[PDB]
């Protein structure tokens, strides 16, 4: 419809652009991804692993990615400035494992041969914001240890490690567990803390799964034992609480069908999270989201990038 | 930028590939090292000692190695075809001492247990060019004696021993000194000479530190005394002078920050060394390097292995 | 022939022949009678032309080509039945003249197939008669010209 | 089978309850209709005619009605809040004709005698939403004339009359045509227009069947000849388009087997109608339905009223 | 490179490089690791060297060249996999001296490749070492000279 008219009739305001990260707000970059182009990226459900991906669909500044060789039911949407995709050849050049297309073996796969065989184009390098050409985030090296909140069970703070570093971000892994609970973040993430934070703050520390003598867990001896060093305390940066207020309006991807982006409202707030409500729909669809999540955007984002906006119901 | 265009505007040529050792030139090998993988290697500052190392970073055909248990400030870069790294278990199988991760004791360390405890992967054997599976270099056995130029004080030729043999290379040790001055080489090294070379050539021989009656040093009686034999003269091979010429251009690791490789030029030459100049930078950064040093490479090396190239200033 | 989908736009998609030029490509929908699922040739009896310059042409295996190219076959439930059209010989209509597409003429159905009709321009030689798909955009019901404001060429 | 799991599997959304009329969505009313109860109702195929009907089956908030005296092949289903059914005694108190059970004459039928002969019970009055006690549709009187779309032949707009008024609705009848073309509506119906509408729009007006001089049908003369008035223009109200969107999911009664209600999707939209598709079935069974039709319902309607739901396929 | 069969003698054939000096020709058999069917370079992403003085060296095309020359390609089925040899480094043998072919010397396998061995003459400089195909007529097992009556040169 139009935002201008909607804000008059609702007597409301939009969340100002300044409240968002530059990456959530930027509309002036062209989407250079094209149908059929090949690339590499993380599997969202297994964020430690990399796969060969094909551009299946483009919609404004977003794209839908397909896992080569696998079912179309695993297809997923990202923004064109996603740091979780990389150009062909990136795995080899940066020390990452490639999970190759269904039916191949890790070391049977060659990009050269694959491209000859498919007659496909690799998405050009200059499309990617993340190619490991930038010096890492300060003080977070692979193997280093920290304390991390299980985002799936937020009443737990757990023994964790850095297991991956790519440009300004790093992968938080929970020791002796699956990669299923892992997540990417930066040094200002409010979900991570230095070694010794639990004991100093009062809350208990969940030790690694199947660890000998769980209640008797000592950090300094775990470190010596695993030949690891703790991430240094000066590395953990303060991210201030966001400044979103209740009733501010914005645009948000619908989690029930991620092809769609809707008119939305801030229903509630925490220090680092906002509760999204889709205007005109039931509150039952309301969901909590991190303020720096890639799938929320300032009013106007859709119109300026060429993606349809679902009006309110 | 591009080499092709640069050579036109400068009216210069690159050092041809044929001028380099195969190992400095090879671009078609994949870097199979991955983040977090564990291995063994020499400490560059103490080239007689071996440590447990973790892959901290990969950049094209290079990797940065971390000393498990120790500070990240000691991290260092090698090429993936480095002969100075070895697979897990190599020390035990070949008669070398392991300096274990900080806080362990030599004989308290087990690879099995360490891997269970860290849940890490050992870098697979097939990655390593040097695993002591090749018959040694001809006529150089441990304990044997020779004359060697102190590379740190090149006006000295000194009493030396072979103290380590690994595939085609061996470790030159200066008698009664620290391992700090030791260095790895092959039978064609122009820095080593047979017993009796000093006296035959005219220059004086520096005898071992704290040796009784230094000016009164006799080789044949030192040998009998130490139950050692001299490396036989037929063992010392002629390496011809290199054929690099002034103004030839190439690629070279920046010694001020070894993560970086730059456009460079041959500024000057000796029989076995070249003087490197980084194009666009001050001559004050010019440095002498052995022609067979692993950190110099033919133009194109970076582009073909996936490592960034710093253009000239 | 072995083909791929290389473009999708609203209800239609582009059929591309593997290892060839785009010159032979064409747009269609899921009911197109020109497309068939993987394994249709072998099941029906006719031979399958494999991609141009393919290694061992007579020895072509679909399931291994698919694995090799990291592709999946379009699923058989996707291919819809379009019924044969119901045009009959002598029915008259309006049709763009292919010799000069600015012009539209009085025309007649001269012959029929399941999915194609043969057009004849009334008053002109049969030598100008041409086969066309029944769903081609350049054929139209009598009256189309008059109701849209385009001149109609009367018969000769 | 559950809606929740299916929606997640399909990245699909159901039509919200808010898009439906209250009468289509209401699940918390009890069905007080019981087997063997007798009542009066319209024949759905001849909606101007009234018959004695018996409850033959009850399924959730729905009931199957049987025409007394006639074959069970004519049985049909309604909802318990249907305005097309009436209590015993209604026809006589409201000026409606009864088509009596097969073999009776109209003057011959008496409810008290019939109930005694059958030993049956009349459905109680409190079950019925429509007893002709509520306010009539403003401006629409029995005998008044209008222009109406033939919903059987929707290219035609025709001479029509109001022939029945029941609570807030009225019956549209096509002058001298079969009563099978009659339909019930309200003042907001998009299918009716004031006398003169066709003329104002430049549309052909279909005159009454067997009109003595079909060439020169004239409204003024016809009204005068027939002793009839036009429904005044002010009575006709704009009904806003519905807000259903393509791909929204819902529940719909199966037209071919009306005992059944199926998982359905909105295949297409018009201003006042939706095209229904039954999930898993051929598109050849798709059908257009008015958005206010009593036999479409929000997801969850069957489970909440106790009617089985047919899953997709 | 673009090549032709120009001679057939018993179980072997001669490979000739189109319009190049005959000094580059060599004899082989179907199992030779040095020959490949027409199209191999394209399939491997390797540059193909066209014939010498080819009229339009930019756009050499196999189909056109075959047609122009009235020539067929050797069919792909004719090309056989030859297994690598099983020589190992340091094994000893007898080899004819390349520089003085009257002589046969005590030799060692200095290095291996799949189908070739690098020969070193015991006692001599490594600068005289040379690569040789494993099927070459001038390498022999130890004892060959003594059993056939040829002098053997000892190491040195």
């Amino acid at each position: 419809w139009s935002w201008e008219s909607y804000l008059e009739e609702q007597k409301a305001i939009t969340a100002p652009v300044s409240l968002f990260q530059d990456s959530q707000a930027v509309t002036h970059n062209k989407n250079g991804f094209k149908l059929g182009m090949k690339l590499e990226g993380i599997d969202p459900q297994h964020p430690s692993m990399y796969f060969i991906l094909t551009v299946a669909e483009v919609c404004g500044y977003r794209l839908r990615l397909h896992f080569d060789g696998y079912s179309e039911c695993h297809d997923f949407w990202v923004n064109a400035n996603s740091p979780d995709i990389h150009p062909a050849g990136w795995f080899e050049k940066t020390g990452h494992k490639l999970q190759p297309p269904k039916g191949y073996k890790e070391e049977e796969f060659s990009w050269s041969q694959y491209l000859r065989s498919t007659r496909a184009q690799a998405a050009p390098k200059h499309l990617f914001v993340s190619q490991s050409h930038s010096p890492p985030p300060l003080g977070f090296q692979v193997g280093m240890k920290l304390e991390a909140v299980d985002r799936m069970n937020p009443s737990l703070v757990c023994v964790a490690s850095v297991t991956d570093v790519v440009d300004s971000r790093f992968l938080v892994h929970f020791d002796n567990w699956d990669d299923t609970y892992d997540y990417w973040c930066d040094p200002s993430s409010p979900y991570i803390h230095p070694v010794g934070w639990c004991q100093k703050q009062g809350k208990p520390l969940t030790p690694p799964q199947d660890y000998p003598d769980p209640d008797n867990f000592c950090w300094e001896k775990y470190l010596e034992e695993t030949g690891a060093s703790a991430v240094p305390t000066w590395a953990f940066k303060v991210r201030p609480p966001h400044s979103f207020l209740v009733n501010m309006k914005l645009e948000a991807v619908d989690r029930r069908n991620p092809a769609l982006i809707r008119v939305a409202s801030v229903e509630d707030v925490e220090d680092h999270r906002i509760k999204i409500h889709f205007d005109g729909w039931s509150h039952g669809y309301d969901f909590w989201i991190d303020a720096d999540h890639p799938d929320i955007h300032p009013a106007g984002w859709c119109s300026k990038t060429g993606h349809p906006l679902q009006p309110p119901l």
